């Protein structure tokens, strides 16, 4: 397991920001990959003062492919676009998103993820660290605990406490 | 020139409807290709009692490719989809739309257009008549008149009358 | 009884709206098509006045078997920022005016420069006259784009191409 | 002065909201994230309570140089039908409450089964208490997700990693 603190997450986000500036790529539009790239997109936005954020509803059931459910954006024609996600695992998600954004004829599509898995089909133009361990983000920790309560995350006892009551009241 | 009356347009729409029913394809979702496939989608909808219509904002500047500006839809997963447009010229537009809908993982994507140009790259699964003449639809007649007032359409004099005043008041 | 405007009348309706818009010097930056009856009106007006920017709102007034509501229900809003823009809301008929009002309120929250409404037809009991309209009518209107919906719920209305429709409708009812 | 909640406090805030939601037996069908400050709150609550359906509204209260408005402005609404659903509106702070109210009104027009509001923090002068909240505060709140926006407009606020930010910000100001 790799279980980044928010402090690490912040450093991941600073790194991306530093790389984007160093390489001269200041996006006009951030495309958040819902829902995991939600927090990364908002943090990068605030860091680099990027005021335009759009969103794509896509999920990779683990279905054989990622499935787009909704694309929340206005015209992207002639704009500098950065696709933001939290991790590139197989890389299917970043590929599918990049393929569909391109159809909006932007000036440029680049990709950022916080973390990379070694076996990714697609390597983000910008990332923080490549990890061969199982990553547990602060925003999917409970989904991971619901699938294995033996995962060593903090505040689990407060969570198990609430989840128990939750399980009772909606069956 | 081919300048279909609404009566012809209605027959074009009945034909598509007849073909869809005869072939057993009753869509769950109509995707209107904005803005030319707008009236065709609404007429087919009413004809076949299809209550679910979604929309895609795409235009082919005549830019080298059609450009998607917006996709107005919720999940299409496992649904029977019909893409509706008014004409397939080069076929670029129907291809681009069909490519992006597929990413929503529907059950099936089929295409309908009212009219086909002989040189289309993509042939709609359903169409009314193939025309090698320049088609002037009832809903783009004035765009055509603004580009050549010598086109033999009806009510042109009423239109030239209004267009003249229009040209004055917004420069 | 019923009003059944020809396509020729709808063109005249659209023309009249365009003529009134130019006469009032209100040329919209953005057309807001009220889905789905406002679809054809909005497209034709777009072509008439060379208005290239059309946006859409999915709103429905449920008045039928089982599913029935007292007010229109918005189901989706299809638009980018309307901020500082002259907006014209386009629909086919204002009946009670509940739909135009609902759409006007929701569009106002986008802070446009101005919101105006246009509907082709109007009923005497509409709770507000649209800023632009072709004809006030007191019959129930069957449009070219909802005729088969009316025939389905009322087989004996006098419409063109009925037998042709009935045959298609027959084959639709059986494929169940 | 300023309130600057740690990430640890935001987790506790989210937890408190979740705990209150379960205690009230109000488990939302749909989360409505108020963009953009409500983004992180909505995602974390989604994970906490296993709520899989998140929708979004692009709304902004312009309170800055040149561009300034008296009320929030909606710029886009990102949702399918909310009809018959239990909806929870999630935001980071209710200040005047003008935003929560605007979002509540617009969501109501989708005819949900119910609309409830949650904001992590609350000011004593809010025109309405959200149905769910972590803490009433009277300082101006600097969140983890808008800290650099505050530093930019106010260089002398006491935030972590300031020098690192200033160096990046410096290189941003020059690439003009
Ligand atoms: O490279 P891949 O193999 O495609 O993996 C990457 C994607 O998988 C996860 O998303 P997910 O489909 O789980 O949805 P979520 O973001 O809502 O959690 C993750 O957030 C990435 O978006
Ligand atoms: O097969 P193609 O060569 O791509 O031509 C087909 C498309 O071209 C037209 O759309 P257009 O781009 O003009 O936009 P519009 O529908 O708004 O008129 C037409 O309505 C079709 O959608
Ligand atoms: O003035 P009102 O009393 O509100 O009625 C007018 C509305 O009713 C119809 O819409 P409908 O809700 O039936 O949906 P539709 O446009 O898809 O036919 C019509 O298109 C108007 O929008
Ligand atoms: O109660 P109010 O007086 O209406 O203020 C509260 C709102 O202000 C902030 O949003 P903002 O409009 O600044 O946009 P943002 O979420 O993108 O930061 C904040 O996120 C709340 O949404
Ligand atoms: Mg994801
Ligand atoms: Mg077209
Ligand atoms: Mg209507
Ligand atoms: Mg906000």
């Amino acid at each position: 397991y790799h279980i980044p603190s928010w402090d690490e997450i912040e450093d991941a986000v600073f790194s991306i920001g530093e790389a984007l500036v160093k390489s001269n790529y200041i996006p006009d539009v951030l495309i958040a990959v819902l829902t995991g790239g939600i927090i990364p997109a908002k943090l990068l936005s605030d860091l680099l003062d990027l005021k335009v954020i759009r969103y794509i509803d896509i999920k990779f059931y683990r279905e054989s492919k990622p499935v787009i459910r909704s694309v929340y954006t206005d015209s992207l024609e002639g704009k500098k676009v950065l696709v933001v996600d939290d991790v590139a695992d197989t890389g299917e998600t970043l590929e599918a998103v990049s393929n569909v954004i391109t159809m909006f004829n932007p000036a440029k599509v680049m990709t950022a993820a916080l973390y990379l898995k070694p076996w990714s089909k697609r390597i983000p133009d910008f990332y923080y660290k490549q990890i061969d361990k199982w990553i547990i983000f602060p925003w999917d920790k409970w989904d991971v605990v619901r699938e294995n309560s033996n995962v060593p995350v903090d505040k689990k006892e407060r969570f198990l406490n609430l989840y128990n009551q939750l399980l009772k009241i909606r069956k």
